């Protein structure tokens, strides 16, 4: 007896991350002296902007726009897209959650292509879609011939793409996602980490494909996972219903004023990923270099390791913690045999690599 | 055809109101001369702990704590209630939302009782849920008889509650709390104003309630509605399961930090508070000579008025607004008949009752 949903009484949780002041209290480090490499966070930070406008907010005490609408000014322009195409959510995961909930009735199906980000996953299972999993090669690539195949035979409603991915950081060639789009299925591109890569941005396709939606985010390259910020590009006839059924004030006022002061700095947003590309080159040679660790091409913030020579990924990464180091390990099946190491600051990598070094 | 869940393609959508920013571009005034007494915000703002925490965030750039545990401690310390039983959402709007996502399959069926908060009627049509209808009496008090009856009938999963309501700011006795309590179906007191009222919270009431939530939030008495944080107690048998399905980073940094650092000055919320309840009775007054408007006693920061004598209710906030002073008007059925009046400042209570002496 509960008043739950039966598809809610056995839902696997998702395995989050946590922040500098609860890891200090478990690794019994004080922040400035944890190595946090879990999380593809910016360690530079946002651009000094975001702090100053974050310190005089005029109006806290007034609900914030339900309709993002600077914000959305600000990424028009960014973009070359038009603000109509344009939502803000609390987060690209509001983004993703609200295209679930909006176009999946319980029991239809989205496909889903391991290994990739468990968001999508728990985010199907939360909202009582069924997934239907079609895996990556060993390169990470998309098997768009089994794509092709599975939509024919059971008619899923919508797929995710990440690209960069998360956890390997490769990239979706353009004619495996035109492949893709040709199929009567809402195909979700999620550009999270496209600025670290030279490819452009896909958001204009939207004009051009009804059946497109992309995503991007502010909590990686631009510094600001802490405020919640993310936005997406959508066709004219779905964003007219997503307008109607979006929350009105998940966006907050720190969230828009963060955002658009770090919009104000583009010298600081393309030189820290600058920095952050560059050491992402430094990071992967190093790990290469370990026995033990097998490190996978990247055009993101972070290296994907296969973890060889009968090495256990969990306890290395425990064990690593332990040493005030964290990096990510996944529990899923397909993800359980790597850990994905951000990219920080060099002296996080002559941590890690110092840790790396003491152990057993 | 869409993508679209047919349930979506005829929503209704929510009625938002809007900030000082976009009120200043449509009414052609500074923020300084817009009188804004729709949205029962806190014209003093929030205690000065808050800009101060805001303006020195350390880690703007990594994820907030997924189970808001710092603030979750110190509503613990605020409530009595231990903290395995709080909840910390995104506003309360996000854990309303929450609840009914969790506890509605579609086609489930959630009692109302209207004239209330607009957002109950529109989260069950997002979720796809189906509302049961029991009005209050002309004087805002339950029909509790009524409820009772529907209740065999209909066999509802949950009822929402608001206590002081909105948008008259009556209060449910205990009484009829209990009777409703009785009844096989969850209860959520919605708290939003409690503070502005002499009765204490319920949240303890649910350890011995497992069918009832209490809602609160910071937006109203604490002045922090465009940070978004609410927070609510749950028994431990629902809570165990709403956790599993929760966002796990909706409530940012920013809410987080702007909530601690609020409870950190409990004479500056009292102060507030005590302010905004003196002013409550000269309001109240004030309306109540004024001809054409009736208005309602209320234990919240608001006061409603019908609007009588053939004056048109829409008409006359849409005036006011044209001479910088911004009340609220709905235009649903059980709502178009009256307008709600947020308790401000002295100065505000004057412009407003020299614009109504202007339209008189
Ligand atoms: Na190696
Ligand atoms: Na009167």
């Amino acid at each position: 007896d509960s008043f739950i949903r039966q598809h809610l009484r056995k839902l696997a949780p998702y395995q989050p991350i946590l922040p500098f002041e609860v890891l200090s209290s478990r690794l019994g480090r004080k922040p400035e002296d944890i190595v946090k490499l879990d999380a593809n966070e910016n360690p530079y930070g946002p651009p000094p902007e975001v702090m100053e406008a974050l310190g005089s907010i005029r109006f806290p005490y007034v609900y914030p726009d339900p309709e993002s609408r600077r914000l959305r000014a600000a990424l028009a322009q960014d973009s070359g897209l038009e603000s109509e195409y344009i939502l803000v959510g609390c987060g690209a995961d509001e983004l993703i959650d609200l295209i679930m909930r909006c176009v999946l009735d319980p029991g239809d199906k989205i496909v889903d292509c391991p290994p990739t980000f468990t968001m999508y996953e728990f985010d199907a299972a939360v909202n009582g879609a069924l997934v239907i999993k079609v895996p990556r090669r060993p390169d990470f690539s998309l098997n768009v011939e089994q794509i092709i195949e599975v939509v024919k035979q059971e008619k899923p409603k919508c797929i995710f793409l990440t690209s960069p991915n998360n956890p390997d950081g490769s990239i979706i060639d353009d004619d495996d996602l035109l492949k893709i789009l040709e199929l009567p299925i809402l195909v979700v591109l999620d550009e999270a980490y496209i600025e670290f890569s030279t490819i452009e941005s896909k958001m204009s396709w939207v004009k051009k494909h009804d059946n497109l939606i992309v995503l991007r985010t502010f909590s990686k390259r631009a510094g600001l996972a802490g405020l919640r910020v993310g936005y997406g590009a959508f066709p004219l006839s779905i964003i007219k219903y997503l307008w109607r059924a979006k929350q009105p004030y998940n966006v907050s006022v720190a969230a828009e004023i963060s955002a658009c002061a770090a919009l104000q700095n583009p010298t600081y947003l393309e030189n820290v990923k600058d920095a952050l590309v560059k050491e992402r080159g430094r990071l992967f040679d190093l790990l290469k270099a370990v026995p033990f660790l097998k490190p996978f091409p990247s055009h993101s913030n972070f290296i994907l390791c296969e973890v060889t020579s009968g090495v256990d990924p969990k306890k290395l990464k425990e064990d690593l913690a332990e040493m005030g180091v964290m990096i990510r390990h996944y529990s899923n099946k397909e993800l359980k045999g790597y850990v994905r190491v951000s990219v920080g600051k060099p002296e996080h990598t002559d941590v890690l690599m110092n840790c790396i070094s003491r152990l057993s």
